[PDB]
């Protein structure tokens, strides 16, 4: 299809379109991207991911048209520690795409460890919500928590200081326009805290014709939940001048 | 997902997100349900369908909604003969619904003969254009061409008289109203020709809460081409009172 669109305003429990990854999985209208004991509670060494079934046509070559997308989602994070790790985030690649072998931890379950930095190795376009940042294990990360914009590599493109907040849900409005190629990202509290950043990026070079979307999130020796409470997503593909 | 929708301007021969059956495939930026040989004339004793890959969902016990949908779409039969067969349908099955053995011809690839007529033994609605009414072999047809709502069995629980006009393209419009629970048809030719059918029934009781919707269509002795030109579907989940 030239357009697709769908929304999860809450995530009842019987899911047919919802593609599971790891220890991803629906608990209370929600989904929990990272694995969680009896009591609820957040825990160590733990990797989820979603993808929604139906592939989204990103671009067309035939036609040299390209998609202008929007992803609405909102998500909350809650631990007993203070230093929550490792963080969420939303992203585009392969149908195919699975679980990279050791991509836990920092790595967020996006990128290998051998070819996490290497550009030409990767296909994925991903908005990651990182709350750890020790230069000793994440040395790719900016010294303090952020929203960033990852193309091909775990060691974001553009970022922006970000602020943790324990159990309160964010808000994130992601979009691309294919007519001036920006992918922007805007962010915020229920107290009108915002955080915007963007990025010029042609898709067409990066990813495949046909793609998957969905989230990934992650937690290594730190640990936090990573509760996707809402997403709605629609793509419209559109010849650009 | 609470709603869905994507749309079909045109059918492109890489697709990814519909389930073929049968000889449906891709042809010229069209469906072709029903096969066609080298010069894409059509043969006898063919069926075809095709179904879209995510699931929609129809109604939700737990909550009490029931889903508003709109299908639009257009499609055009061509036949070298003076009684083209048997006719394309636009139908709702549970998500497993594969072409049932000696459903071919008059049974437009929906309903197994033993159980054609028999209303507890199917789970499906379909809006079909029947061309072939031979009171011989079709004895449940009325004697000329229709329009009918079909609810568990091939005798329609409704019918209107239709003019079937070789190669012109008739645009039909299928919506289901969960408040009033009409399920309403409108279909037009280019002239401003327009017929129009409407019947009450509860989804509810016919179909399970997930579904596959997509187009059937089938040959007998006596054939035609049923090419499905464009197609745009949504579906919103509803509180009903
Ligand atoms: C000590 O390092 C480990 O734990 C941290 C915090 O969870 C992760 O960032 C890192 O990838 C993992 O290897
Ligand atoms: C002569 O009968 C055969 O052909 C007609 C026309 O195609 C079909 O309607 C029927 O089901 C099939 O058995
Ligand atoms: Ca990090
Ligand atoms: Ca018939
Ligand atoms: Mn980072
Ligand atoms: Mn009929």
């Amino acid at each position: 299809q030239d357009s697709l669109s769908f929304g999860f305003p809450t995530f009842p429990s019987d899911q047919k379109n919802l593609i599971f990854q790891g220890d991803a999985q629906i608990k209370n209208n929600a989904v929990q991207l990272t694995k969680t004991d009896s009591n609820g509670n957040p825990v160590a060494s733990t990797v989820g991911r979603i993808l929604f079934s139906a592939q989204v046509h990103l671009w067309e070559k035939s036609s040299s048209r390209v998609a202008n997308f929007q992803s609405q989602f909102s998500f909350s994070l809650k631990s007993p520690l203070s230093n929550g790790a490792d963080g969420i985030a939303f992203f585009i690649a392969p149908p195919d795409t699975t679980i990279p072998s050791g991509s836990g931890g920092g790595l967020l379950g996006l990128f290998a460890p051998g070819t996490a930095q290497n550009t030409s190795a990767n296909q994925v376009i991903a908005v990651e919500f990182d709350t750890f940042y020790a230069q000793d294990s994440n040395t790719w990360d900016p010294n303090y928590p952020h929203i960033g914009i990852d193309v091909n590599s775990i060691r974001s493109v553009k970022t922006v200081k970000w602020d943790r907040r324990d159990g309160q849900s964010l808000n994130v409005l992601v979009t691309f326009n294919p007519s001036t190629r920006n992918l922007d990202v805007v962010a915020t509290y229920s107290d009108g805290t915002r955080y915007e950043v963007s990025y010029e990026v042609d898709v067409r070079s990066v990813l495949p014709e046909w793609v998957r979307v969905g989230f990934s999130a992650a937690s290594g020796e730190q640990y936090q939940t990573h509760t996707l409470e809402s997403w709605s997503f629609t793509s419209t593909l559109l010849y650009t001048a």
